[PDB]
């Protein structure tokens, strides 16, 4: 039915969580789902549809990077209808203004990438989430107790960047962290008239140069998880 | 004291209202400011401290285009401490579905400027407001039951474009209008670490060929400055 | 009859003198012209209609930056008729060659805006003055004993420069000077095919940090003055 | 051991083969070496060493599109040491002179990536591959009996294209086929002085749309596996 | 002396004319020369020394293209002392406004190569003539009663135009000819504190479309030598 | 029959070796080319046809630069049947992988030329050589005894350079050396559907500052001359 997605229409609910690990996205299933089945397994690529306080919720992995999720978000919107996208996953902070176990929202995705040039008449396309989603998100997080760093992060095509010398610059511009999709995820959303927010949880800091154990990783994950359940329910 | 604006340091308050035309400046500070004094008249940009229901607010007008726009708001911050600043513009409407004399909020704005790239490593700089700006924004626009469309704007250095041919993928892309400003203020607010957000009421209309009026613009966008003085107030 | 000038049809004289700033504009009509009427005072931009020397000039501001200029003299053109722009105005020496009251006639215009490749294929448009409009001020530059320096200015999107480093490299590729709407003045006569040159009074060095004081610019400038009007006349 | 790969030191041959799906990755380590043993599964993307023909040869799975491409690269010639890289997969034809079965070996990779602009002084990188496995592949695909295609890919951002209207201006400069990692993997490998190579299997043909059975499939990708095992032997 | 120019230091007088083809250069030393010597040859690319009516002048050879021409020009200021540049070659025109014998004087090279973005911090550079030498050569062509047409060229790197579509756009902003050396004559100029102009023959109309044959570079036009021969006198 | 080239239609072998200078042409037809006969001379820039071993084989001068060499074989390809353009030349060595007198079999011509964009998309042109020319190529230097290296080398607008702070990075993505027409050779053959390789002899090295003398430079070419040659018979 696609080429990266082998589910049958209808097994997706309007409502998608998103993230680059379907091992993580395995995770979410077991444990904080109910009724949940794997309805997609290409490549290694699971996708599950479930149950979270009674209500229908499907998650996707997308691999890692402007393309791949690029291509998931596209087919998960023209083929399976899905509505609302909401992509949680890790980033490394570049900010003094954020810290470890931090839950950031990106309410803008600058990018070194060409994508959004190609897309949008090689002018500057302002890569930006739903606001409704991002207000259901802020106030979510208020209700968990979460204290929401709001701000823009930069999608790299670089896991290994190769200008370590911008990131006071970047910090200085409102960047808070570096994670490698939201400029796609946003721009694929705007491109199809969908909803779609990102969220990341700092288990690295770039500049201080400390990480999270894998124990505490496994804990702040859990909170963010609980925050997406929590705004989709 | 800067060689555009007239002020003694100390003559704005921390929160500052911008428009292009100063003569709208003019007649908001007239008609809805308690105490109204003239700070400012360099190029008869002119500039106005006063009260709005007991607190300090000033007003700034700040010329057409990006260039003009970030000299006067990057004076406001670095030599006038202004902290907050809410631009209340008028743009061309691209989508036949925008009405004329709607108020959008600038969530992003997206722009064919080079001035970012020249701001920010020649990649893209996701130009965007702070968020508790425009969540007070749309929590306002709410409690007084204006309706407040939000999403991007593209801010063009052309009022004539040479690209009218592009509207519709501006459109499709959740670009709500036109204008020439706002990724100017949201570039020098993140240069700078200041806050800012922009409204704008649809003046033109780009595809249906309505006007509008010189006067009619000084007027007639009462909602939008009330609006804008109740957010900081 | 367009949005930003408020001016009747017939209203402008085919020959215009033009300044960013409307209260040199204004301070042109009251000084040197006869029967000088205002014309057009549409967001406080004043315009003026009189004749020097028997002769009709038209007056008009046009802010500050590209796209405020570009405004201006696309209605100007298109809509009044105007044929001749004569454009005058301060600037930033940038080259040893030139100290201050010395008058710069642009014969190119570099830019780092992006407005003449949105206009141009995305290629590098050289922007130029009219030939013969050059000619008349270095011919009446030369009668009225004015040392006139010929070279080109670079029409920057910044006041405030981020490339500061760079100036040296500008003033050996015949840059003399840095200002802010020659490129979009010469852009958009060459596209609706009318005749522009800009004139540029040295008021600060920006290297040997050199300036005049306010008695010296309203005198400076007034040499200036009375060489546009010759060059009209 | 690394953010994506956790073998341990000297799990990974010096020769690797390379594909995007990590279920090929596991189809060839069952089908085609001896004692295959699974040696690193981080984020469900599998690695293998095994034997063929008694000599080492690893196997690794990569993602789609350049940037998670370039991880897994840059992880392997870095961290485990490999020096050749073979990456087997498919591609979308766009010429007329490759059929389906058919197997390129790509000699260019042009791209709509702006990842080798940001590598490479924001020149055009001729990204291409190590010519002494280019030239093994040619001989030993004689050997075999495999009419070998030589000529440039071109590696896209897009699996869904916004440039269709493109693709006869692509194969008139001799592309062969569309695919979304060559160009990634030849500016990595050229980056860090490590010789690699990328073979495309036709799978689907974008102009004829003609598409094969899965089964044809198997037998035909099952050559390129068999030409890419010959050479690493 | 240098690697592209066989003269002795002081062979060249200061002040040169210049064309692409060397046996136009070789036409013009015995047709309207005296005491004529032939002082390089490199690459047959023929430079003389001779006198004009008992008036010294020199003669050279720059190749075709930009970098061609580049070279030639920077090797002829920099070590053999040429202070003024004089270029008179041939151009398509590409209108019907121009003729097929018309001289252009080229006030501003356009063009869509990448080198002065390259020399100059990636910005647009208005390629321009020195204006002293404009005026000499508009002077001398009235004197003459030679009808110069002036105006912009635009500069290519291709003789075969990939983009015939855009002709009329060139046209439109005062692009008066098409020809491929004369915006890297006044870059280079202008990197060298030089004086340059160039002056074209229309040999071609490539929207009205006739030829000239390559022997036709005589009567036909030695107007445009006769042109440069006196203003360089 | 061309605007640059006087033989007529027929004159050219479909096989023809190229070089930039035409008196190298001219020294290659009177030593090795049998019943060779000059065939053109526009502009001093000598093409020959004979016969070498039996077979017919012609010889052709391009200039130097991009531009200059697009025109010459466009114009062998498209008007006068040429299929195989094999070009030598010297280069500037910037890696320490070859020294002098090392033969440079360029796999990629990267560039900082603009005309592979304005030819593809905006994209990044991979420009390659065609792969059966060069196996010849290298099968053929090993039956003479010549080591040849093979990389790719960086084709640039600039004889003079102004970004020599960059060739260590080139040289770390296998750039071997500068020359100035590869890049233009293989988009032109690639766009011509022809077969093209580009030999390059190191004469210079641009790090070290060693060079060959006018004996040492004539020996060394007639290496790769022969080398040419005998690929071609």
């Amino acid at each position: 039915m696609t080429p990266h997605i082998n589910a049958k229409i209808g097994d997706f609910y309007p409502q998608c969580l998103l993230c680059g690990d379907p091992l993580r996205v395995s995770y979410i299933a077991k444990k904080f789902l109910q009724d949940a089945k794997e309805i997609t397994n290409v490549r290694n690529m699971l996708g599950f549809s479930g149950k979270y306080k009674g209500r229908g919720i499907s998650l996707m992995g997308h691999g890692m990077g402007i393309a791949s999720c690029t291509i998931y978000v596209t087919e998960l919107i023209k083929t399976y209808q899905v509505k609302e996208l909401l992509r949680i996953g890790t980033c490394g902070a570049i900010s003094p203004k954020v810290g470890l176990k931090d839950i950031i929202m990106a309410t803008g995705a600058s990018t070194d990438s060409k994508t959004n040039r190609v897309r949008f008449l090689n002018h500057d396309l302002s890569a930006t989430p739903d606001f409704e989603l991002s207000l259901r998100a802020y106030q979510t997080a208020k209700r968990l107790g979460i204290d929401l760093k709001v701000g823009n992060v930069f999608s790299s095509d670089f896991f290994y960047s190769f200008e370590t010398h911008a990131f006071d610059l970047m910090a200085k511009y409102n960047h808070l962290a570096i994670e490698m999709e939201a400029a796609g995820l946003y721009a694929t959303a705007m491109e199809l008239n969908a909803k779609a927010l990102c969220l990341c949880s700092v288990s690295d800091h770039l500049i201080t140069k400390e990480a999270l154990s894998p124990k505490e990783r496994v804990e702040s994950f859990d909170n963010m998880i609980i925050l997406a359940l929590e705004m989709m329910s």
